[PDB]
């Protein structure tokens, strides 16, 4: 079975020495040696804490080595994480907090007010046993011990509960497991133009599944994550040149909002190749002004519940097809359910996705578990037609 945890130490064994993660803000520089050692010392602080396989560690934090740290620790215990989005308000974390069940919090100095908060309101979540802030993660840390955990699991494990894009009325813990989030960078990893080496800009925050399977598929592809914990465009090119990044996430806003700072004018960036985004189609104009710059934007359609990954249209088609979501990516198939419950290749009908990407389930949602799933397909909830040569166009929401 795949262990996302092992496959940290694995690359440290192919890669020692490879920078693995980067933050100049922070001037926190690590080769991924060192990153797989302080993750055994999270599986170290973890188990301490009284965390077993199964159980749940939330994490409250900005993007950092610890947040993936921290997380790559809990897979190599079998433990699962469930990150939350620091933008969020106590009564929100909190209740991510009781419905996930979680028995550990580790939360970061800016999230300490949202912290604070919860544990004065009447009824804090009672499965907490421990609330541990920047300070006694560090202080924990340091006596830590950095032995490689020994503890058979993954596979269909739980890994992480990822829950559903704030509110739309129906907030849910989506679960994945070893084998949905290896799956899902794999695919990554095996669709879009990455190399051993290359060096990728993650300016999201990683409670995105997004993000979260960039940190995990970077790892698996030899990758040196250049992190910019806080987007900041008025240093954000400068980063790209000064890190000789290669790869680029992000939004069409951020994008939009990046060809308009006085740097961009005349950018010579020789390592960077192309950005990669979604969740809104690409304005032919936007394309063309990067066109310019000779920087490619592929771009691409996916959900929480299938770990980031889905559709992608690349660049050679971005106005050939402009509107469109692209095609199925490697090791997924995608097509549309009708209104007679039919699965059809071409057509209008519900977006359905069928791949080991695929959440495991909803955390306890027994009835939207089943209903979000036709024979091995899983129903997204999305309009969209298909054409003849197989290209997806997003509708409106089922
Ligand atoms: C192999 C590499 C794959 C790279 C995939 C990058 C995906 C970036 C967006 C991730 C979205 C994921 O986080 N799910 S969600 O919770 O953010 O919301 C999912 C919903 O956003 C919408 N929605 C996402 N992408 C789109 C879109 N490209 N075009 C219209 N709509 C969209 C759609 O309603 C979808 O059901």
């Amino acid at each position: 079975m795949k262990n996302i945890g092992w496959m940290l130490r694995q690359r440290a064994t192919v890669s020692p020495r490879l920078q693995a993660y980067v933050e100049p803000s922070t001037d926190v520089r690590m080769t991924y040696a060192q990153m797989n050692a302080l993750a055994n010392r999270c599986a170290d602080v973890l188990t301490a804490l009284g965390i077993a396989k199964g159980d749940r560690v939330a994490l409250l934090m900005p993007n950092s080595v610890e947040f993936c740290c921290l997380f790559y620790g809990a897979a190599k215990l079998g433990a699962v994480a469930v990150p939350i989005n620091t933008r969020l308000a106590a009564p929100e974390v909190s209740f991510i907090l009781s419905d996930s069940g979680s028995k550990v919090v580790i939360y970061g100095a800016p999230s300490a007010p949202v912290i604070d908060a919860i544990r004065a309101q009447a009824d804090p979540p009672g499965t907490v046993t421990d609330w541990i802030g920047a300070d006694s993660l560090a202080e924990r840390l340091r006596s830590a011990a950095a032995d490689e955990p020994a503890v058979e699991c993954g596979g269909d494990d739980n890994l992480f509960i990822m829950y559903t894009s704030g509110t739309t009325g129906h907030p849910k813990g989506v679960v994945h497991t070893h084998e949905s989030v290896h799956s899902a960078a794999s695919s990554w990893a095996s669709t879009i133009d990455v190399r051993y080496r290359d060096r990728l800009l993650l300016p999201l925050p990683m409670f995105h599944v997004a993000a979260l399977t960039t940190v995990i598929f970077s790892a698996m592809r030899g990758v040196t994550l250049i992190s910019m914990p806080q987007f900041d465009a008025t240093k954000v090119w400068s980063l790209i040149v000064e890190e000789r990044v290669c790869i680029g996430g992000a939004v069409p806003a951020i994008l939009n909002f990046m060809r308009q700072v006085p740097e961009f004018a005349e950018l010579d960036a020789p390592d960077f190749r192309y950005f990669i985004t979604g969740g809104a189609p690409m304005p032919e104009a936007l394309i063309k002004i990067y066109a310019a710059k000779n920087i490619e934007v592929v771009q691409g359609y996916a959900l929480t519940e299938s770990c980031g990954g889905g559709t992608l249209l690349l660049s050679e088609d971005a106005l050939r097809k402009a509107g469109s979501a692209g095609r199925a990516t490697m090791f997924t198939d995608v097509a549309v359910r009708g209104d007679d419950g039919v699965i059809r290749e071409h057509g209008e009908g519900e977006v359905v996705i069928k791949s080991d990407i695929l959440l495991k389930e909803y955390w306890n949602r027994p009835e939207a578990t089943r209903d979000a799933f036709d024979n091995g397909w899983f129903r997204t909830g999305d309009i969209g037609e298909i054409d003849d040569e197989g290209y997806l166009y997003i509708k409106d929401r089922l």
